[PDB]
């Protein structure tokens, strides 16, 4: 269909890119990975602010944690219910990271989601923040010349 995945999409991490300089931070870039979790296509995300992924059971306070993060540039870590396009809920431990161009000012941000089932704690946190956290380290690689 439309937005034929690019290479960068095709890495097989689930990830999107957004560009701040973009009316509501949409996102610009977002992974078959992200697509087949979320389940919709990509015509459907983007130019679209990530926050339609929320839904009743998100717990507002760890949205403005996100948003918090965003206001002062900075990387954030948390856990929060999502839903999909058919309203299936998922949990989403959520890393978000500025992406800095060769000045140091911010051009993207790099969210990272790995869904499961549950909020986790303790070894399958600690486990998914170290893969999340790799995952943004490659697409901050991976986007710096976008
Ligand atoms: C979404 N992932 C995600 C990825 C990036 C790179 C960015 C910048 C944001 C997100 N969001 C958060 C959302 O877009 C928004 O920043 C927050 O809702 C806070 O702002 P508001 O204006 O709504 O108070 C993500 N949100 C999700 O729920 N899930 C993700 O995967």
């Amino acid at each position: 269909g439309e937005f034929l995945a690019t290479t960068l999409e095709r890495i097989e991490k689930n990830f999107v890119i957004t560009d701040p300089r973009l009316p509501d931070n949409p996102i610009i870039f977002a992974s078959d990975s992200f697509l087949q979790l979320t389940e919709y296509s990509r015509e459907e995300i983007l130019g679209r602010n990530c926050r339609f992924l929320q839904g009743p059971e998100t717990d507002r306070a760890t949205v403005r944690k996100i948003r918090d993060a965003i206001d002062n540039q900075t990387e954030v870590t948390v856990q929060l219910i999502n839903y999909t396009k058919s309203g299936k809920k998922f949990w989403n431990l959520f890393h978000l990271q500025p992406m800095r161009d060769q000045k140091g000012d911010v051009q993207y941000f790099i969210g990272v989601q790995l869904d499961g089932t549950e909020h986790v704690r303790d070894a399958a946190e600690r486990e998914g923040v170290m893969l999340i956290k790799k995952t943004a380290e490659n697409i901050d690689e991976a986007a710096k010349e976008l």
